[PDB]
């Protein structure tokens, strides 16, 4: 019933360096949303890396099981069509694909190309905007079938309202039944999350709910 657990986790990127994560604690039940916030260098991406097994803890316990889909904070494209970039070697299903591109507002973009979903990216032709590349990268991660979705600041280059709309249509509605960790700073995302973890220089600045944090004000 619990999907991801960290208990008293401390970790280092360099032996004898300073810890990148210090005494971190959280729990996510199946289907819940954890928001992970904090300033640059706080350890948010490192926390995701530990879940993906690229960073081993020096102290503490970690629990998680199953396939992971990871959306990097650095959007990327490979040579191929926009459809191929989103499916990215996963089996194709029209309904699933269309649901994702609609939730990511990409249907609007794609409808304007004569080649539609067969427009070729990453081969010197179309030069995508930063917001387009971010929404394609998010769609790629969301299309993949996984037990756990790790979305590392996926709303790069998007204006406030577009970010809000895609957070609601993709992360909250399309992915409503999925276990999600979303690295984000935005107030509405923290308010909608089941739990919030705010990191500061590796430490747990706050862990709880948005309501609990409100109760602390005053
Ligand atoms: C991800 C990563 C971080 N680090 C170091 C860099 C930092 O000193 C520290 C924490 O880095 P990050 O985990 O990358 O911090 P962040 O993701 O919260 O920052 P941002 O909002 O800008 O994305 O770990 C490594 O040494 N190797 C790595 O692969
Ligand atoms: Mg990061």
């Amino acid at each position: 019933t619990t999907e991801v657990v960290m208990e008293n986790v401390t970790a280092f990127w360099e032996e004898g360096g300073t810890p990148v994560l210090k005494d971190i604690n959280f729990k996510i039940e199946r289907g819940q949303l954890l928001a992970v916030a904090g300033s640059t260098g706080a350890g948010k991406t490192s926390l995701l890396m530990m879940i993906m097994g690229e960073l081993e803890p020096s102290e503490g316990k970690i629990k998680h099981s199953g396939r992971i889909s990871f959306c990097s904070q650095f959007s990327w494209i490979m040579p191929g069509t926009i459809k191929e970039n989103i499916i990215f070697g996963v089996s194709y299903d029209e309904y699933r694909y269309r649901s994702v591109i609609k939730a990511c507002q990409l249907e609007e973009d794609i409808s304007k190309f004569a080649e539609k979903d067969n427009i070729v990216l990453g081969e010197g032709g179309i030069t995508l905007s930063g917001g387009q590349r971010a929404r394609i990268s998010l769609a790629r991660a969301v299309y993949k079938d996984a037990d756990l979705y790790l979305l590392d600041s996926p709303f790069g280059y998007l204006d406030v309202l577009t970010e809000k709309e895609i957070f609601e249509s993709c992360v909250c509605k399309l992915m409503a039944n999925k276990t999600r960790i979303l690295v984000t700073s935005k107030m509405e995302h923290l308010k909608k999350a089941d739990k919030i973890l705010i990191l500061h220089e590796g430490s747990s600045y706050f862990y709880g709910t948005f309501s609990e944090l409100q109760n602390l004000q005053p």
